[PDB]
């Protein structure tokens, strides 16, 4: 036994089973699920654990990297750039289905052409977007960042998010991405109530997944772990209610951060994720 066999065992095996019944109901108390939170590793990586050169200014914070077996690895192919990092991880979806999300940290200024070139080669056609009142990486009206040209093609506000329709085109081809613009999220807070949250998860449900093969859904927050990790954490248990009426969001968290490490940042975040899947619970025929 290492630390580490320990941490992968822990994330590989815990689960907490709730029914609709016990998450509406009978939920395990506050204390419970404080406890319960603490006791979930982290599973960050040590620097010592990517041999990348020069990523740290690629980074907007030294402590939070991707986990590299999820990493997120940039293959130049419309570029003259240079190695192959950006601060991003593939994540499974419900019952561990690969690639449905690329979990993500907003764009630096020196990161925007990296991110974009992460857009066009996952064949991103969703972005969904977390902060409060981080940079605009989008243009307001047409832009190029490094070999693509963005344009936008619509901008709709929402009670609670903006949704703006872009285009990205390399070369001859250009695509449709949607990008959801979702705001009043402090990081290591909660959003105001769950209810803009669950009509959130719903305008992801709803967008039109035209491929043959979907690309991830790109999330991102500020550090690509908290807010990413609620968002995702919610919609993979709504999933798991709509299909099965139970969820292990203890199991999630855990699944999460395989993918990447400290997914979910805070206890109250956690409570938070138990108040919005209880809340789920009640739309359910």
């Amino acid at each position: 036994n290492t630390p580490r066999e320990v941490t992968l065992h822990f994330l590989r095996t815990a689960g907490h089973p709730l029914t609709r019944w016990a998450l509406q109901r009978q939920p395990p108390s506050p204390k419970q699920l404080e406890e319960e939170f603490l006791k979930i590793p982290s599973n960050f990586v040590s620097p010592e654990d990517l041999d990348i050169p020069g990523h740290a200014s690629k980074d907007r914070y030294k402590t939070i990297l991707p986990n590299p077996q999820s990493r997120v690895c940039l293959g130049r192919a419309q570029s003259q750039e240079d190695g192959d990092y950006i601060n991003a991880n593939y994540i499974r979806g419900y019952d561990g289905k690969e690639k449905v999300y690329i979990a993500t940290q907003g764009p630096m200024p020196n990161t925007v052409s990296d991110f974009w070139e992460m857009v066009w080669q996952e064949e991103v056609s969703l972005i969904v977007m977390l902060t409060q009142l981080c940079v605009h990486y989008w243009p307001t009206e047409e832009e190029t960042y490094g070999p693509f040209q963005i344009r936008i093609q619509d901008m709709k506000e929402c009670p609670e998010y903006t949704v703006r329709q872009l285009t990205i085109q390399y070369q001859e081809e250009r695509r449709s991405v949607k990008h959801i613009l979702f705001s009043a999220w402090p990081d290591h807070q909660t959003p105001e109530s769950a209810g803009p949250l669950l009509r959130l998860v719903a305008e992801v449900e709803e967008s039109p997944e035209t491929a043959a093969h979907p690309g991830p859904i790109v999330v991102h927050s500020s550090a690509g772990i908290g807010r990413t990790g609620c968002f995702i954490a919610t919609r993979i248990g709504c999933q798991q209610l709509k299909a099965r009426g139970e969820v292990d969001i203890l199991g999630i968290v855990c699944q999460l951060r395989l993918d990447r490490g400290g997914m979910i940042q805070t206890a109250e975040q956690y409570q938070f994720l138990h108040h919005t899947l209880a809340l789920y619970a009640g739309q359910l025929p």
